């Protein structure tokens, strides 16, 4: 239904959790280099840089990049997901650069609700939250017993 | 709006992630002993056993225990959450015992959708998924800018 992309991921254990998460919801995982670690992987694709990631997507049919950012008023539930959507996340401590975020329509910028004075989410929990909202809107197509 | 409870949690790093997660959605965290590790914590309460956990809840107004289990046809989106609900999770590798699950109405037993042949979810990702679905149904009451 959709894919997950990590921009320059930093913490290997998080990328480990996100690989398992991708198997549970049927997503393939895109890692945009450079990684903060050295690197089952049958659903994992590495891209040299953001532009190479875009060049790879153009050849593979319909897509939209939804960027996880605090720099928006729209939450992950307000977006309307479609087959081919890609859920993009920056490093846990830095988020995505402005040149990536500003390349996207305002409606493809999504923030996860949070209480005032809370710490950032663990990246893998943020992926799980957005991935399961996309999958909900797509009727959990592919789920066991469904 | 709601609280999270871990039955005999095993892996400390997961409990760490779930503490941060609880701060993001405004939940308090209940740990039902024994823990698999020795143990900010201002929102964390330890209970000697399941019955002590129930004795603590009875004195603190309206509640329902929703148990995360594969032993149900109903998914986390089919449940209708209310203020006072408690989201209960067993250890990642064992899940909850039958004597806990069977004490609950069938509508308080929830499973997260998953692809056939996927590994179990990391516990903290399963908590994030159910916690953010409850919070969605409760209008993300308390969220920044909301």
């Amino acid at each position: 239904m959709f894919d997950i992309a990590l921009y320059e991921p930093e913490i290997a254990p998080n990328t480990g959790n996100i690989i398992r998460l991708c198997a549970n919801c049927g997503a393939n995982l895109h890692l945009i280099e450079p990684l903060g670690f050295d690197l089952d992987l049958a659903r994992v694709t590495r891209h040299k840089n953001y532009q190479a990631f875009l060049d790879y997507l153009e050849q593979r049919g319909e897509y939209r990049i939804f960027a996880c950012t605090t720099k928006t008023t729209g939450h992950h539930v307000d977006a309307q997901y479609r087959q081919g959507d890609v859920l993009l996340f920056g490093p846990e401590t830095r988020g995505l650069p402005m040149e990536v975020i500003e390349s996207l329509p305002m409606s493809q910028r999504i923030r996860i609700p949070m209480m005032p004075d809370a710490r950032s989410l663990n990246l893998s929990n943020a992926v799980a939250i957005i991935a399961f909202e996309a999958w909900r809107q797509l009727g959990f197509q592919g789920a066991k017993g469904h």
